[PDB]
């Protein structure tokens, strides 16, 4: 695992998410849950608390986006970017950003929301990627069986190294 440079990190344990709209690729309960099953892998290693909030300003915002979408990292279209996150921080600093223009999906199918949700989220946590290849923040996407899925040991060793001792 590697820490993002800088090491910046939550200083408060529970935390706040808004989900901003919607990919028609899935219904919003699919796209609710995904996330939410993101966050809780995280959760499950570390001491950090997930809260949803239906409006106003959330710690990590989510949305999908086309293109040029106001922060100097348009997407790029189907495939290539799948999504990016930002270090943890104020304003932008969390917010978790999804291509509009990808197939979005809850199977084996390319690109499990999921999947990449939880990627996403642990670079919002404060993760840069690993040079595991089996690991959920290696640098580059995979499916593996999200029915049960769990925290590769690399990521828990990852967020053990900034949310714990
Ligand atoms: O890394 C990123 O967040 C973004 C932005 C970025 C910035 C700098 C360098 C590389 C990348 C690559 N991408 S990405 O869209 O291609 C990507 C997204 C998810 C996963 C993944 C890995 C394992 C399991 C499930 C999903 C991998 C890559
Ligand atoms: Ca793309
Ligand atoms: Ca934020
Ligand atoms: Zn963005
Ligand atoms: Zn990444």
């Amino acid at each position: 695992f590697m820490l993002t440079p800088g090491n910046p990190k939550w200083e408060r344990t529970n935390l706040t998410y808004r989900i901003r709209n919607y990919t028609p690729q899935l219904s919003e309960a699919e796209v609710e849950r995904a996330i939410k099953d993101a966050f809780e892998l995280w959760s499950v290693a570390s001491p950090l608390i997930f809260t949803r909030i239906s409006q106003g300003e959330a710690d990590i915002n989510i949305a999908f986006y086309q293109r040029d979408h106001g922060d100097n990292s348009p997407f790029d279209g189907p495939n290539g970017i799948l999504a990016h996150a930002f270090q943890p921080g104020q304003g932008i600093g969390g917010d978790a950003h999804f291509d509009a223009e990808e197939t979005w999906t809850n199977t084996s199918a390319n690109y499990n929301l999921f999947l990449v949700a939880a990627h996403e989220f642990g670079h919002s946590l404060g993760l840069a990627h690993s040079s595991d290849p089996g690991a959920l923040m290696y640098p580059n996407y995979a499916f593996r069986e999200t029915s049960n899925y769990s925290l590769p040991q690399d990521d828990i060793d990852g967020i053990q190294a900034i949310y714990g001792d």
